[PDB]
């Protein structure tokens, strides 16, 4: 059972508990971009993160209260018809906009109740077509590892992307890795179920990616930090954007790893591993590639279970 989040007068994670931490409701996110929560009726802005004023080039005090209607006229429109009250959370809106204070900026809305989430950040297929059928011309298990983490590895450029394989007893193995000049192998090593504990490994298989940006960047608060609807958490297990673990955090940081991320390999509505990447370098993965890298998620998984059919 989780501890209440730190926020709600919870305690700091330690090595024994780390199961307990409730990585779903940080009320914090990642730097590189904003969020704001909104009523999924009115549209009024009912959360910001506390960057979201200067990183949208906005008023902090006119933000804070304001609706959709206002803020995104172009959108609101489109939003409120694409996620409707029940709509499923897994559910999003993606639209590109250009927006003068930032650039170009990639919007992505989820619905979770009553409360629209929406992530701004910025932004700059025919790679795709030719990964998707690497994938599927793959002729066996080893193989289809060794292709996704060096197909993934040529889309990213992440410095070493791994298939990191679940055993039974929730232990790891990273059994393919593409990697940089210069890198150590951790091919064929092992590592203990506890350094991905059971709620993230849960969570994983509801959320199929998830990210660290920068692992030295500090995390920017929600205000106010519950939402106001309920009093209660903002379920942000399906923001990209949100906070991650400090446990995790300093595991990478110790790792010499800047930027990390993974996709969720589902096979048979369990999570069987991860497409596990690294940059020694802080790295924001372009919003396009990571749509790229979730539909490839998606073939893995599919392939997975493929070729383990083949045996
Ligand atoms: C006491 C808690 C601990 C802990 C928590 C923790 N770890 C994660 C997430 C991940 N841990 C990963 C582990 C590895 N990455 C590697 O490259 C290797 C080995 C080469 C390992 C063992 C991975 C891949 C993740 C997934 C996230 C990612 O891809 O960056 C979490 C959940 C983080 C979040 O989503 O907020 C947590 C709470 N890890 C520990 O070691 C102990 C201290």
């Amino acid at each position: 059972p989780f501890f209440p989040p730190l926020y709600l007068g919870g305690p700091e994670i330690t090595t024994e508990n780390c199961e307990r931490e409730p990585i779903h409701i940080p009320g914090s996110i990642q730097p590189h971009g904003a969020l704001l929560t909104a009523d999924g009726h009115s549209g009024e802005v009912l959360q910001m993160s506390l960057n979201a004023a200067t990183f949208l080039g906005q008023e902090p005090t006119v933000l804070r209260g304001q609706t959709l209607a206002a803020l995104l006229p172009e959108q609101w429109p489109a939003l409120q018809a694409a996620l409707p009250p029940g709509c499923p959370d897994a559910l999003q809106y993606r639209a590109t906009l250009d927006w003068p204070a930032a650039g170009h900026l990639s919007l992505t809305v989820h619905r979770v109740g009553e409360l629209l989430i929406l992530e701004f950040e910025p932004t700059e297929p025919h790679a795709l077509r030719n990964a998707m059928s690497a994938l599927e011309s793959a002729p066996n298990l080893r193989a289809l590892a060794e292709v996704a983490t060096q197909t993934v590895r040529e889309l990213t450029g992440f410095d070493r992307v791994m298939l990191y394989k679940f055993a039974p007893d929730a232990t790891g193995e990273v059994i393919a890795e593409a990697r940089r000049e210069g890198l150590h192998a951790f091919l064929g090593h092992r590592f203990p179920a506890s350094d991905i504990p059971a709620q993230a490994r849960a969570l994983y298989t509801r959320h199929l990616l998830r990210l660290t940006a920068d692992t030295r960047a500090a995390a920017v608060p929600l205000d106010p930090v519950l939402n106001p609807q309920t009093n209660a958490p903002t379920p942000l297990g399906g923001a990209v954007l949100r906070a991650t673990s400090p446990m995790h955090m300093q595991y990478l940081r110790n790792m010499g790893v800047g930027s990390s991320l993974s996709v969720s390999v589902v096979v048979g509505g369990q999570l069987w591993g991860l497409i596990a990447c690294h940059h020694q370098t802080p790295y924001v993965l372009p919003p396009d590639l990571r749509t790229t890298l979730e539909y490839l998620g998606r073939e893995l998984s599919e392939q997975v279970q493929v070729k383990e059919a083949l045996e």
